[PDB]
């Protein structure tokens, strides 16, 4: 089809700024479609030795075809920049709703947790480890269904993701795996229900000390079935986390009492519960 150029677009406001990128809202002049265009500067990529990560990311986004992930429509580059045309997730980051509404009720916690597990099942199925899952990476579309992004740092089957969602193995033998993603899910489930991440401290080194020592507590408010699930994900021994291959995969995880009423088969077709 048509190989796109910057002039083919009417760029608008900035949707997000990373250390190596800026996602900008663009409207395609010929169709009026809105896209979230990720813009990367070749110079900064090179001098910062990031080529391996930019290639990785595009190559993962090529292999993914599922509704809970931001899609890559096209790419193009100019003299000093690379451009990736991605799905524009209208409602933005999930972190905003957590902060906006405070915390989630059980219905919302279960529906959104189910969408995350279904998306992890898919990703793990292609042999890709996100390695940096967090509420800032999980977006909500026009219909409030999740749309996961930020794959520059994924591992296809070195680094350390956001301090509070990093698992123990990384802080030790520095090696992450599929269970690293499950650790982050436990952290995120806790965060949805409590309104706050489980391992938190004044500084990063302190956050790390807690993680390795598994120093965190559950508020009395915490729904008990969600709590039982969180204790099955927040495990130091990665071969013991509900969801990993040694624990027989997603079947047992999906079969958790917390998910009793979920219909796993058509979630994105389902009307998400109203965030209150
Ligand atoms: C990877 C990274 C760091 C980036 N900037 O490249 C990134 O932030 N990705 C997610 C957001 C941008 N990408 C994207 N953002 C949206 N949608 C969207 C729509 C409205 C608001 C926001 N942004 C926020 O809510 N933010 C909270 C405060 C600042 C952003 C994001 N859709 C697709 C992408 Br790809
Ligand atoms: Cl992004």
């Amino acid at each position: 089809p048509r190989k796109k150029r910057p002039e083919d677009f009417k760029f608008g406001k900035i949707l997000g700024e990373g250390s190596f990128s800026t996602v900008v809202l663009a409207r395609e002049l010929a169709t009026s479609r809105e896209y979230a265009i990720k813009i990367l500067e070749k110079r900064h990529i090179i001098k910062e030795n990031k080529v391996p990560y930019v290639t990785r990311e595009r190559d993962v986004m090529s292999r993914l075809d599922h509704p809970f992930f931001v899609k890559l429509y096209f790419t193009f580059q100019d003299d000093e920049k690379l451009y990736f045309g991605l799905s524009y997730a209208k409602n933005g980051e999930l972190l905003k709703y957590i902060r906006k509404i405070g915390s989630f009720d059980e219905t919302c916690t279960r529906f959104y947790t189910a969408e995350i597990v279904s998306a992890l099942e898919y990703l793990h199925g292609k042999g890709i480890i996100h390695r940096d899952l967090k509420p800032e990476n999980i977006l909500l579309n026009e219909d409030m269904h999740i749309q996961i992004t930020d794959f520059g740092t994924a591992k296809v089957l070195s680094f350390v993701g956001t301090a509070q969602y990093v698992s123990p193995e990384l802080l030790t033998e520095k090696s992450a795996c599929k269970s690293s993603d499950l650790w982050a899910l436990g952290c995120i489930i806790y965060q949805l229900v409590a309104g706050l991440p489980p391992f938190r401290a004044g500084n990063e080194y302190l956050i790390f000390q807690k993680i390795i020592k598994l120093e965190y507590d559950f508020p009395e408010k915490f729904f008990p079935k969600a709590r039982d699930l969180v204790e099955k994900l927040l495990v130091l021994d990665a071969t013991k986390r509900l969801g990993c291959e040694e624990m027989e995969g997603y079947g047992p995880l999906k079969a958790h009492p917390f998910f009793e009423s979920v219909t796993w088969e058509n979630l994105h077709q389902q009307t998400p519960p109203k965030l209150t």
